[PDB]
């Protein structure tokens, strides 16, 4: 199987969040096969792809994290070739690689806030009220299509620190009312 390939990023550096593509589909396919990606990486949230799926990956404490149901056991493409996973935990739906050079890492949240913000692959910043260790409710529910492809993205606190990794959606009749996530403390324990 090919490598996971970084194909873009969510720019959060300014006052406006927006998605940027850094590699098109043909270059993605070639890069997945070789595992050799010479593109410069920037930012905290990467848009990633395999031959068959696209989703997100988030750098926290020097590790690029994403979901097992997107990446499986795959390597990630890098300037020196394929890089093997540093963490794999199917029971948490969690994988991680060493963060690529040029990426910036989020810091784990320590403030205990229950007012969260989910960042999607379309650079929507969606307010979420935390409802448990691994769940939060959308303040404004919306069709699940708006969340598809955003697994591996971050939930952030009001200070912009990482609270969790988006894993699954709670959907009733196609409407997403809540999200389910990997708490950052599970990542910290993994580390
Ligand atoms: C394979 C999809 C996974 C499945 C089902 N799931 C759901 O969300 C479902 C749906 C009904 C919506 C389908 N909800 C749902 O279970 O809710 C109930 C409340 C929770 C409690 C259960 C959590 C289970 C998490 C999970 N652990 C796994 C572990 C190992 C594994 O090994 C193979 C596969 C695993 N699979 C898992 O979950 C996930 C999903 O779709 N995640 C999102 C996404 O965007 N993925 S993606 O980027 O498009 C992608 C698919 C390209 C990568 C965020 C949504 C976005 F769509 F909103
Ligand atoms: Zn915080």
């Amino acid at each position: 199987k090919g490598s996971v390939v970084i194909v873009g990023r969510i720019n959060l550096s300014g006052d406006t969040a927006y998605a940027q593509q850094t590699r098109g589909e043909e270059g993605c396919q070639e890069t997945s096969q070789t595992g050799r990606d010479k593109n410069q990486v920037e930012g905290e949230v990467q848009i990633v792809s395999t031959a068959t799926q696209t989703f997100l990956a988030t750098s926290i404490n020097g590790v690029l994290w994403t979901v097992y149901h997107g990446a499986g056991t795959r390597t990630i493409a890098s300037p020196k070739g394929p890089v093997t996973q540093m963490y794999t935990n199917v029971d948490k739906d969690l994988v991680g690689w060493q963060a690529p050079q040029g990426s910036r890492s989020l810091t784990p949240c320590t403030c205990g806030s229950s007012d969260l913000y989910l960042v999607t692959r379309h650079a929507d910043v969606i307010p979420v009220r935390r409802r448990g260790d691994s769940r939060g409710s959308l303040l404004s529910p919306r069709p699940i299509s708006y969340l598809k492809g955003s697994s591996g993205g971050p939930l952030l606190c009001p200070a912009g620190h990482a609270v969790g990794i988006f894993r699954a959606a709670v959907s009733t009749r196609g409407v997403a009312k809540a999200v389910q996530f990997i708490p950052v403390e599970s990542l910290e324990t993994t580390m």
